Parts: structure tokens; C-alpha cells; sequence
């Protein structure tokens, strides 16, 4: 589990997102697993704008954050599972760490800001949902 909060907006993965995150709803992507819904209250967090490849994301899996590598944004095909069909996930980063189904949601930063959220992983790998290319989460 896990969400940023920018402004006046919540980021989840969709698969995660709750009956008020529908009810608030301001856009979705199933093929990128990101659904993003309003907030009355102003968000603690802040965005990266870069190209960073590097940066740390907490693992709750572990109660510990870790070091990545990842690869630039891109398309990814991912098995199907509970909450989608066999298919390309878009926008996804991967890299060589420790996640688990229920690490979905934690948020890797780089020293600019936050860069996006675990979504996919696999036996010694994490995936993340870019959200650098959502400029109007900053207004
Ligand atoms: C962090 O997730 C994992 C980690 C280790 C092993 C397996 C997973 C689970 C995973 O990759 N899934 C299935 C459940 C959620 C939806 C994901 C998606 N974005 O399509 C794909
Ligand atoms: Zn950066």
C-alpha cells in the first residue's frame, strides 16, 4: 500500500484505489496502473522533473528502503494476475531489488523529488509507474 499527495491530488496504483478514490476521480490509466483522485487537504509531497535512472524506494516487505538502478520509462509486458488481464503496462521502470504483491504503492525518490510507486515485481526484481510525465499534478 501507499500514495503520493501533490497539491490538491492523491496518486495511487489503480488496482489499489478505494471506493472514495473512484468517487473523487480525476483520471485513470489501467495501462499504467495509476488512478489519481482529489484531496480537500494540501499534499505533503513534492515531483521530480529529470531524467534520473538511480534513487532509493521503501520496501515494506522489509521495513527498509533500498538503492536502485532502474530503466527508463517503457513498455513492459506483465502476466496476468487478480486485477488485469495479460498485457503491456506502460511507463514502467524496472529494477534489481526486493518487492512482494503488497509492496505496491511505496515510493521511490531521487534527490529531486519523488519519481513514482512500486506496481510489478518478480523473483529479485521491482517495477515502478512513472509519474514525472504528469506535469498538471503541479498545478
Ligand atoms: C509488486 O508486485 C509483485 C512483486 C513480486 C512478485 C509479484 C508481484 C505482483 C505483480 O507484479 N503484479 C500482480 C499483482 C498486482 C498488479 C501488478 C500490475 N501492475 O499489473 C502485477
Ligand atoms: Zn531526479
Amino acid at each position: 500500500s501507499g500514495a503520493i499527495y501533490v497539491g490538491n491530488y492523491r496518486v495511487v496504483n489503480r488496482h489499489l484505489a478505494t471506493h472514495n478514490d473512484w468517487a473523487n476521480l480525476v483520471w485513470e490509466d489501467s495501462s499504467r496502473d495509476l488512478l489519481v483522485s482529489s484531496t480537500t487537504a494540501q499534499g505533503c509531497d513534492t515531483i521530480a522533473r529529470c531524467d534520473c535512472q538511480t534513487g532509493v524506494y521503501y520496501c515494506s516487505s522489509r521495513r527498509k528502503h533500498y538503492p536502485v538502478s532502474f530503466s527508463k520509462p517503457s513498455l513492459i509486458f506483465v502476466e496476468a494476475s487478480e486485477y488485469y488481464p495479460a498485457r503491456y503496462q506502460s511507463h514502467l521502470m524496472l529494477a534489481v531489488g526486493h518487492s512482494e504483491p503488497g509492496d505496491c504503492g511505496g515510493i521511490l525518490r531521487c534527490q529531486h523529488g519523488v519519481v513514482g510507486i512500486v506496481s510489478t515485481g518478480g523473483n529479485g526484481l521491482v517495477g515502478f509507474a512513472d509519474v514525472r510525465d504528469l506535469l498538471w499534478l503541479d498545478e
